[PDB]
């Protein structure tokens, strides 16, 4: 392949080219206007085809890292818009793209995307074109490690549903069910790959491939080991092209993984017939969503081969990686019930039993009850997702969210208000999801997403990193971080931020805010109390928020909304403060 650009627009067709390079774009370049956008992924197309119509052309053999950097650097509000970002074109690559990605904003602060459907039929009536390329570009910004084919996916999603439910007498009813839907879809996507990506960047490829091994061959149980190794070799090689921002060559590679998968479907598993029907991008989704197959029924125990045969040390002496990535594989296939992370803290429990019994002068004696070790691992996750279950089924969500951001404050106090109220609020939605699953899926979805949402912290906390606990459970240990995270408890040496009458001052303008917007401003005053507070029990925090939620319904239903804030706030602000000691 002389020229990779032509080869790139050969393999993927110019709609879904055009598609990934106005996403790369967007993640990179996260303000500026759409229309800027629009002629950037036209230049680099036309580039494209002169390519692959003539690979000698001026250029034309240059990587793809090469040609989108340069045209990055080409921008006309570079330096005005992006600022510091300017700096990196100095730099030359592989350092050049480390610079640039670097400067994605995981935090961009844009205007909440709400369905507006008499609104958005009629601008997928004006100029549908440029509704299908917002819409790629309005999740990108806001989302600048999305996983580049998935995003084209739910462009398609978005058209599909506008089409059907734009021509309806009642569009809304029809709309905004499945606008909602697709929303947490988005969120929940990006959560998952920026996780990947994260781990990619703090723990390497290794980390990535176990936690790799660990989920598919939970999903694809049927699968032998040898399979399982070439998928995940491929998979986390696709990841990481897409995690640096290599969108063509991630997504090359992530069709000819579906494409192998499908050809194979026999040999890994039941599950995956209706997905492999499918045209390229419905195909893909299909296979990364795919449901778990069916325990096998002729697998051996585990004993046999883990604990009891003598030769175990040799064979860990031999094939390190390879033998406990055979531990992994066979444990992960007979626990489709299990967490990821689980799974990996036993995995890594595992090779510490060994090193500790293979210095030990009778290994076979010590590592015989190896299994044992992993009963105490397993019970603690089973007790959390019971403990917080039960309180949501209790106190419903709203309420839910509110013990967890009290209960995450006093854990961090240093953290940032806004990262705070956003994991508080995202474990809540976790409990509506998961506690209503059977037993078998609820352990799994609570703590796979929580996993997501420490993560999310994780990366917020390291833009600016304010505590040094949050550094060490982010940083030490994937398999640990939920156990390290669970660890943490107020210091007895944490000195109370100081009151600040302002920060407890409502105002009317708050009335004309979305309910979800409401809940915000209440949510992070609740945080605030307890950075004010922190030896505050959760039942007097209850009280004072619902005493501050009380004046605020109460004061919006005023007929003078503004005289009604002036005269009842520092009521509360005062009574707040004695309520909290
Ligand atoms: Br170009
Ligand atoms: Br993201
Ligand atoms: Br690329
Ligand atoms: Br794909
Ligand atoms: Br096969
Ligand atoms: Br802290
Ligand atoms: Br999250
Ligand atoms: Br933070
Ligand atoms: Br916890
Ligand atoms: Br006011
Ligand atoms: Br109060």
């Amino acid at each position: 392949h002389k020229s990779e650009i032509a080869h790139r627009f050969n393999d993927l067709g110019e709609k879904h080219f055009k598609g990934l390079v106005l996403v790369a774009f967007s993640q990179y370049l996260q303000q500026c206007p759409f229309e800027d956008h629009v002629k950037l992924v036209n230049e680099v197309t036309e580039f494209a085809k002169k390519c692959a119509a003539d690979e000698s052309a001026e250029n034309c053999d240059k990587s793809l890292h090469t040609l989108f950097g340069d045209k990055l650097c080409t921008v006309a509000t570079l330096r005005a818009t992006y600022g510091e970002l300017a700096d990196c074109c100095e730099k030359q690559e592989p350092e050049r793209n480390e610079c640039f990605l670097t400067h994605k904003d995981d935090h961009p602060n844009l205007p909440k995307l709400k369905p507006e459907p008499d609104a958005q039929c009629a601008a997928f009536q004006e100029d549908p074109d440029k509704f299908l390329g917002k819409y790629l570009y309005e999740v990108a910004r806001r989302h600048p490690y999305f996983y580049g084919p998935e995003l084209l996916f739910h462009a398609e999603e978005y058209k599909a549903d506008f089409t059907e439910c734009c021509p309806a007498d009642d569009k809304l009813a029809c709309l905004i069910p499945k606008l909602d839907a697709l929303k947490e879809r988005i969120l929940l996507s990006s959560a998952k790959e920026r996780l990947k990506c994260s781990s990619f960047q703090n723990f390497g490829e290794r980390a990535v491939k176990a936690w790799s091994v660990a989920r598919l061959s939970q999903k694809f149980p049927k699968a032998d080991f040898a399979e399982v190794s070439k998928i995940v070799t491929d998979l986390t090689k696709v990841h990481k092209e897409c995690c640096h921002g290599d969108l063509l060559e991630c997504a090359d590679d992530r069709a000819d993984l579906a494409k192998y998968i499908c050809e194979h479907q026999d040999s890994i598993s039941g599950k995956l017939k209706a997905c492999c029907d499918k045209p390229l991008l419905q195909k893909s989704h299909c296979i990364a969503e795919v449901k778990e197959d069916d325990l096998p029924s002729d697998l051996p125990a585990l004993a046999a081969d883990f604990a009891e045969d003598k030769e175990i040390c040799k064979h860990y002496k031999d094939a390190k990686d390879v033998f406990l990535g055979t531990f992994l594989y066979e444990y992960s296939r007979r626990h489709p019930d299990y967490s990821v992370s689980l799974l990996l803290r036993i995995a890594k429990t595992y090779e510490a039993t060994l090193e500790k019994c293979c210095a030990e002068a009778d290994p076979p004696a010590c590592y015989r009850t190896v299994f044992d070790q992993f009963t105490p691992l397993v019970e603690e996750p089973k007790s959390l997702v019971k403990k917080n279950c039960d309180l949501f089924e209790e106190v419903g969500e709203y309420d839910f969210q509110n013990a967890l951001i009290v209960r995450y404050t006093k854990k961090a106090p240093q953290v940032s208000t806004p990262t705070l109220v956003e994991i508080g609020r995202t474990l809540g939605k976790v409990g509506s999801r998961c506690c209503k699953l059977p037993e078998s899926e609820r352990l799994p979805c609570s703590e796979n997403h929580l996993a997501l949402a420490l993560n999310r912290l994780c990366v917020l906390h390291e833009k600016t990193p304010v505590s040094e606990k949050i550094t060490k459970c982010c940083t030490d240990s994937l398999a640990e971080r939920r156990p390290c995270f669970s660890a943490l408890e107020l210091d007895e040496g944490y000195v109370p931020k100081e009151f600040k009458a302002e920060t407890f001052t409502f105002h009317a303008d708050i009335c004309t805010l979305p309910e979800d917007e409401k809940q915000i401003k209440k949510q992070s005053a609740l945080a605030e109390l307890v950075k004010h507070k922190p030896k505050a029990t959760k039942e007097q925090l209850k009280t004072v928020l619902g005493n501050f939620s009380a004046f605020v319904a109460k004061c919006c239903g005023r007929e003078d909304k503004e005289a009604c804030f002036a005269e009842e706030g520092p009521k509360l602000v005062a009574s707040s403060q004695l309520a909290l000691a």
